[PDB]
């Protein structure tokens, strides 16, 4: 098959899905149990001429796994680059099946020093507050504006398109407000977010950590919810 116009990938059971957002930018967002219930994880693909990237795995390994094999089917390419902001279920969920079709969770030393905590394989943990990354045809780099969801969360920039992906750090619009925080930093989230907004005025697109894509507003509803 060739030449067509859809967009926004799903699977057999619609727990895994996409949307195109811009030229190369996707937002993938999967669900995965948690006490009882459902939750779902926000996320983003990148779409390079050298495999596919992940700004994040899913909540396990055998849920990431349907994760990847849906963008590797469309985008005619592979993804070997995950990038990843906190050591969380839904961020290294799959550094199992990372490390099992060559793939790389790029991440801080400090995001791993979390995960073999919890029993995780530890990321590549070999980064720091900012990266300029570059895969094939693609411009992105981190940022670490302060302690917010995690001891170890950062957020993503594009340097190209004006995108930031903050993540759980970012809170939705929709939000109302934070969660629990027991390992979090309410008292340094305002500060992180005060980091983000003013590290780029001029973002196009605004990616949450669970509910959906909005604008630089996140940033300035997120201080709404912990004051
Ligand atoms: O609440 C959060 O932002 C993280 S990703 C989480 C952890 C456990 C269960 C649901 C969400
Ligand atoms: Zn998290
Ligand atoms: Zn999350």
């Amino acid at each position: 098959s060739q030449k067509v116009e859809k967009t926004v990938i799903k699977n057999e059971t619609g727990t895994i899905s996409i949307s195109q957002l811009n030229k190369n930018v996707w937002v993938h967002t999967e669900l995965g149990s948690f006490n009882g219930e459902a939750v779902p994880s926000n996320g983003l693909v990148l779409n390079t001429s050298k495999g596919l990237v992940l700004v994040d795995s899913s909540w396990d390994d055998k849920l990431t796994k349907e994760l990847i094999e849906m963008v590797e089917k469309k985008f005619q390419k592979r993804v070997t680059d995950v990038i990843i902001t906190h050591a969380h279920a839904d961020r290294i969920g799959g550094i199992k099946t990372l490390k099992e079709r060559g793939i790389k969770a790029h991440s801080t030393a400090l995001t791993a020093e979390l995960a073999k905590k919890n029993g995780y394989e530890e990321p590549l943990g070999d980064l720091q507050t900012v990266t300029n990354l570059k895969f094939g045809n693609m411009k992105v780099e981190t940022f670490y504006p302060g302690k917010g969801h995690t001891e170890d969360n950062i957020v993503v920039w594009l340097p190209q398109y004006n995108i930031l992906v903050g993540g759980c750090l970012v809170k939705s619009t929709s939000a109302k407000d934070l969660g629990n925080v027991a390992d979090a930093y309410v008292n340094e989230w305002s500060t992180s977010i005060e980091n983000v907004l003013k590290r780029y005025r001029n973002i196009n697109a605004v990616v949450p950590g669970h509910g959906e894509v909005g604008d630089k507003g996140l940033l300035l509803h997120t201080l709404d919810l912990l004051k």
